[PDB]
């Protein structure tokens, strides 16, 4: 996260880390054994890491459970980043408290000029490399369609959205990937793609969580 602040320690609960030896992309708990990531972080063995604040202490409210399966939507193009989705199961369900909480899936698609919070682990900066090891926040507006094809002409899909500032400064980052965008109470977004991070003019871009939410029931329905 670029520009944004500390969270402070859990109070984003359904904020995952995926560990694969390492933090490589966030993720969000939607149930006790579902974790809804982008597709582009898709691994194989995976651990799940719930109840972070630091990802390199072991601070006391931490549950590190294995993934069973890994499914990665059935549309997903790795070159145009469209459906940008993934669900993952874990061995055994989480034990839901306060600070370990599942996000509720939206009814309906947030509008242009929702404000959001985006929270992640990724890369601080916009030029250059410093990964923090605590939590980090940022609120943004989700912008209009139109000002998000304007500034990505041609790659925009209707599974997209964009969210935060034309004029830069404070954006979502590497390593931020796959983590939540969460309006009034609701995930509506993943973090997915953007041109470098909060560069003037290109936002980041996120996979439009509403579209998807009968392929989601469905899934965990069956699995
Ligand atoms: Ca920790």
């Amino acid at each position: 996260i670029v520009g944004g602040y500390t969270c402070g320690a859990n109070t984003v609960p359904y904020q995952v880390s995926l560990n694969s030896g390492y933090h490589f992309c966030g993720g969000s708990l939607i149930n006790s054994q579902w974790v809804v990531s982008a597709a582009h972080c898709y691994k194989s063995g995976i651990q799940v890491r719930l109840g972070e604040d630091n990802i390199n202490v072991v601070e006391g409210n931490e549950q590190f459970i294995s993934a069973s399966k890994s499914i990665v939507h059935p549309s997903y193009n790795s070159n145009t980043l469209n459906n940008d989705i993934m669900l993952i199961k874990l061995k055994s369900a989480a034990s839901l408290n306060s600070r370990v909480a599942s996000i509720s899936l939206p009814t309906s698609c947030a509008s242009a000029g929702t404000q959001c919070l985006i929270s992640g682990w990724g890369n601080t900066k916009s030029s250059g490399t410093s990964y923090p090891d605590v939590l980090k926040c940022l609120k943004a507006p989700i912008l209009s369609d139109s000002s998000c094809k304007s500034a990505y002409p041609g790659q925009i899909t209707s599974n997209m959205f964009c969210a935060g500032y034309l004029e830069g400064g404070k954006d979502s980052c590497q390593g931020d990937s796959g983590g939540p965008v969460v309006c009034s109470g609701k995930l509506q977004g993943i973090v997915s793609w953007g041109s470098g991070c909060a560069q003037k003019n290109k936002p980041g871009v996120y996979t439009k969580v509403c579209n998807y939410v009968s392929w989601i029931k469905q899934t965990i329905a069956s699995n």
